[PDB]
């Protein structure tokens, strides 16, 4: 039909199916919907398949990407559209653990991971020295050589975004706690967990409420359920910008 | 009798004062390999507590700076990944794993009350350090037997030691 | 008693002036356990306030009382009942421990790791003039 016509139609069927609200529905199991009846269509060879096995595809914890809902509304309004879906704000933003994971690749400049993590810091850390309970985003980075991504936590301390990594030292052991002093910490930014090792360490250390970011390009990490997650998927690592 | 030795090595070089100046104070120590982990943090404890002054009355904090050298860095850092653990919050210039030598970190580790005293890894980051510290340095070897080349422009005293349990006593 | 109270009034410094108190850690090895509570009822009758990981009856050993306890300004010293209470108390404690040992005949195995001396008095009655 036309397609404002089946808009209001297809989410009705995923609406009572899962019981969920609308952004969990409309934005999280319709769009991930639409990509793999595309992912069928335009295989070459088997066109039609079964769709008993279609309904637990897309309640994945993930948000996929849709790319022709990139191509019809622009990414102004899917930035925006992905933001207010899954990352409402509130006036008083909590002293929560949050975790930012996101996904690195050598096709990604220096530069433009830095602006990333300049909005982040900003957006999601309380440093005043006037506040009795501080917080401070965690930051984690996957798929990059070593190489690369100390390259970039060089440079960010040379702009006096100072942070912890739990590695106060050469050669030292990876300290969970230094990241819990951290976040209570006002003169450091954010924290910089190393690996996916020093990940799961972390949540072990810290009782407070945690909520994970997740915004990749192609791989996404396992994370654990009952931590709450936000895993969205974009194109390019510019577009994590305009969400955060 | 045997503690003329530790009176001849005492006062004689590392005499102090109870109002000593806030001075870059370099502590180069022989840790070779029969030195067991333990006895070189009495030593490094002795030295933090009599030569640096983080009370909160003063105005001129100073803390030590500590060098090690003659073994490999797999006891250097597990002697640095002990002295972390119990308390005596130290900087290296390296604030993150991966890092370049930042010698910016000890020069406010130096003026740190929370930071007791300063790591250097060894010669190289050593002589990029020394051109930081702007104020006076002076730079006190214990050693057994390999002395090293400091340069000839800072005040240096050398001291031979017959093991490092001595060293202790003499600061 | 003697002893304790000179190790205590030494090695202890709980003055309300001070920000960083500490108190010292007390083991004794070679007795019964009769005599080792008649000991410990009367120096808590003597408002010596003491812990010694058991906070209440019945209790499993924590050394979290122990940690407290020594940055408690009421609590005068710690007590150690047997050596495995000794050992998980070194652990649980962080910051830098010295031990020190005054025994007569039979001499306690201490970890290698940490500053030790070892004083072998002609009895009991030396050790107080010592601490």
């Amino acid at each position: 039909k036309s397609f404002d016509d089946q808009k209001k139609e297809t989410i009705q069927i995923i609406k009572n199916h899962f019981q969920c609200e609308d952004y969990e529905a409309e934005h999280y199991l319709y769009s991930n919907a639409f990509r793999k009846t595309y992912d069928i269509s335009c295989n070459k060879k088997d066109r039609r398949i079964k769709k008993s096995d279609f309904v637990e595809s897309i309640n994945k914890s993930k948000v996929l990407f849709n790319i022709w809902f990139y191509q019809y509304e622009g990414r102004k309004e899917y930035l925006r559209k992905l933001k207010e879906s899954f990352i409402r704000r509130s006036v008083n933003t909590s002293p929560y653990a949050r975790f930012f994971i996101l996904e690195f690749q050598d096709k990604t400049d220096i530069k433009t991971v830095k602006d990333c993590i300049y909005k982040i810091q900003s957006n999601w850390s309380n440093l005043s020295k006037r506040t009795d309970r501080p917080y401070s985003p965690f930051l984690l980075f996957h798929g990059t050589s070593d190489a690369n991504l100390y390259e970039l936590k060089n440079q960010l301390f040379n702009e006096d975004l100072i942070f912890t990594d739990g590695y106060p030292f050469k050669g030292s052991v990876f300290t969970p706690k230094m990241l819990i002093e951290g976040f209570s910490n006002k003169e450091i930014h954010f924290q910089f967990i190393n690996d996916i090792d020093d990940f799961n360490e972390t949540l072990n250390s810290i009782n407070i409420r945690k909520e994970v970011y997740q915004f990749y390009t192609e791989n996404c990490l396992d994370i654990p359920s009952q931590l709450p997650q936000v895993n969205i998927q974009v194109k390019d690592f510019a577009d994590i910008k305009e969400i955060v």
